């Protein structure tokens, strides 16, 4: 049951990450430094080994339009957590509400 946005907080939070994906020091932004790399790693969690980034990014693109991630302007593989009560909700309750 795990969410894409929870697994890359787990990969996010392990700094020996940082050459595929990081969070960028600018408050809660990230950024994905080898995104076919995440993708690959998303892969292997959810036992699809076809999976790549332009799946991957579809997902991403959920979640901004839900608000509880921000597209960074000017970037292409930026992103931010929304820290907002609303958006609170939503990552404490992904399963269940």
């Amino acid at each position: 049951a795990l969410q894409l946005w929870q697994f890359l907080v787990a990969l996010l939070d392990d700094p020996t990450n940082a050459h595929f994906i990081a969070w960028t020091g600018r408050g809660m932004e990230f950024k994905l430094i080898e995104p076919e790399e995440v993708a690959r790693l998303w892969g292997i969690q959810k036992n699809r080994p076809a999976m790549n980034y332009d799946k991957l990014s579809r997902s991403l693109r959920y979640y901004y339009e839900k608000g509880i991630m921000q597209k960074v302007a000017g970037e292409r593989y930026v992103y931010k957590f929304v820290c907002e009560p609303e958006a609170l909700f939503s990552l404490a309750f992904p399963d269940n509400q």
